């Protein structure tokens, strides 16, 4: 049993909700919260922009001595850092960026960073500013994770669409 409320079971591991994951991540103290990052780790904007914005820029601190040491993450690939006052962990996952131009194929590599934790609290990866069809992204998410996934949906409009279409 774990403290996640008011999601729609989707599949055996993958549950839905219509909520702020800014919000969800300060009410669970989740030990994971997925950012939708880029390879820059720069978090201006959407949900990377939010997260940022709610631990007061410490998440941009961290991250820019993270780039500073290691350089730039791969397209589908992630790093861990702090979760700061939102989690104990955040997993800074990079998804294409359709808006880029990047291979929406690369969405399925992304998702399985999700498989190195057992439980998570995550954005619809490429979805939103990303630019990818978030139908799509949600079916490659319940395709590939096979661990605990609770998917927090910002846009109201997009959450009904994806749980009436959901096969
Ligand atoms: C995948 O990242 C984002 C996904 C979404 C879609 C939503 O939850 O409404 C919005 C903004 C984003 O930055």
């Amino acid at each position: 049993v774990n403290s996640f409320s008011g999601y729609l079971k989707l599949t055996d591991n993958v549950y839905i909700k219509n909520a702020d994951i800014v919000e969800e991540a300060k009410k669970v103290k989740p030990t994971v919260v997925v950012n939708a990052a880029n390879v820059y780790l720069k978090h201006g904007g959407g949900v990377a922009g939010a997260l940022n914005k709610a631990t007061n820029n410490a998440m941009q601190v961290e991250s820019d001595d993270y780039i500073a040491t290691n350089g730039p993450l791969k397209v589908g690939g992630s790093c861990v850092l702090s979760g700061h006052n939102l989690a104990k962990h955040c997993l800074h996952v990079v998804g294409p960026n359709v808006n880029k131009g990047e291979d929406i194929q690369l969405l399925k590599s992304a998702y399985e960073n999700f498989n190195q934790h057992e439980v998570l609290l995550a954005p619809l990866l490429s979805a939103g500013i990303f630019g990818a069809d978030p139908i799509h992204s949600l079916r490659v998410c319940v395709d590939t994770v096979r661990t605990n996934v609770y998917l927090a949906v910002f846009d109201k409009n997009l959450y009904d669409k994806l749980v009436s279409s959901f096969l």
